[PDB]
């Protein structure tokens, strides 16, 4: 009847569910399974409410989940989903390697380009102002509605998604051996 | 890279999380930990969305969670929370023993009495009409605003909560050895 030991067991189990749901979210994002992504995101968000003290590893896990959530809502606070993804990306405790900078740059341009794709050019300019010769050339492209300019074709949505999926594959392999998924695959392999 | 085996592992893990969250919900309800109950309920509801095919045991688990959720919202569809708890209680695949009938009767009267406690006597009559010499005596009590009649004092909110908590203790012991909580308590005992 020890309430403290029970709360401790509940916190250990919340940590296991968090890693399992991050793994599931990464796979759904990689596979393009939108409805499964939406369901796993709702589950991860609820499970995270059962945690009040997080380790550095757990903080990185929750911010990766938040970041992918903004990326998945990219084509849909007073900022756009892709602007929110950029704020999380720039503050996650991670190495600022070549891949990090590539994703950062692709998000910055796509935060503008998704507004143009949606036909909201005033919003495209407001996004540009909040993020940013280069600047005056990018603002002229938005102003001229030059949505299919070679610059936008190189810093494309598909290229942003491909680079982010490559990062998702590293998270997926770094968490492939976490307790809950490993025990669950063991049960499935035993059946069989 | 087998998507089917991964989805199978995700379903096995959803089953484990469901039993763990039912256990956690039962403890919070027994302890009167309202905020913890609200958080565990949100988590259970989200996790249950990741399941599309349930066994008879899993159906009983989800309906116990739904039932306690209605009981916890009892003093707050075109029916009241306690009327919804009654519909679930009468349809759960379980034995209709003495305890089942006691809980059923206490809920039926409290579904009326919580409306009187809230000062909504028109709603108390509408609840009576939907659920129901005995009937004409119960309707006269509502009509006379006889909230503290000896009948209401014997079929009280506290007596309803005590009887439901006794049932919760049976669910709690029947699920005490489920995979996730057992593995989590093992980690906690190892630290100590
Ligand atoms: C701060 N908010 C409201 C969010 O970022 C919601 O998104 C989330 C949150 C946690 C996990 C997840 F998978 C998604
Ligand atoms: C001289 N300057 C500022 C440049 O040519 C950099 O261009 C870029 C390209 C992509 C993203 C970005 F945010 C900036
Ligand atoms: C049918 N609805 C919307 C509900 O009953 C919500 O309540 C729930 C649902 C599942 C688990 C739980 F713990 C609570
Ligand atoms: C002759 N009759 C109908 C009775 O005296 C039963 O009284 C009850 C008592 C509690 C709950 C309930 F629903 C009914």
């Amino acid at each position: 009847e020890d309430a403290g030991l029970v709360a401790e067991a509940e916190a250990v189990a919340a940590g296991w569910m968090l890693d399992f749901l991050c793994l599931s979210l990464c796979r759904a994002f990689r596979d393009g399974r939108s409805e499964d992504f939406r369901r796993t995101r709702n589950s991860a968000e609820a499970i995270i409410h059962g945690l009040s003290s997080l380790t550095a590893c757990q903080l990185r896990t929750i911010y990766i989940c938040q970041f992918l959530t903004r990326i998945a809502a990219g084509k849909t606070e007073r900022i756009t989903p892709l602007e929110s993804a950029l704020m999380i990306w720039g503050s996650i405790e991670k190495e600022h390697d070549k891949l990090h900078e590539e994703i950062q740059n692709l998000i910055k341009i796509q935060a503008i380009a998704v507004c143009m794709e949606n036909g909201n050019f005033k919003e495209a300019e407001e996004v540009f102002e909040r993020i940013f010769p280069f600047k005056s050339k990018l603002l002229m492209i938005i102003s001229q509605k030059d949505t299919f300019h070679s610059f936008f074709q190189h810093f494309s949505y598909n290229h942003m998604m491909e680079k982010i999926k490559s990062y998702v594959n590293y998270v997926l392999s770094e968490k492939s051996s976490t307790f809950l998924m490993k025990a669950a695959a063991k049960v499935v392999e035993s059946k069989r």
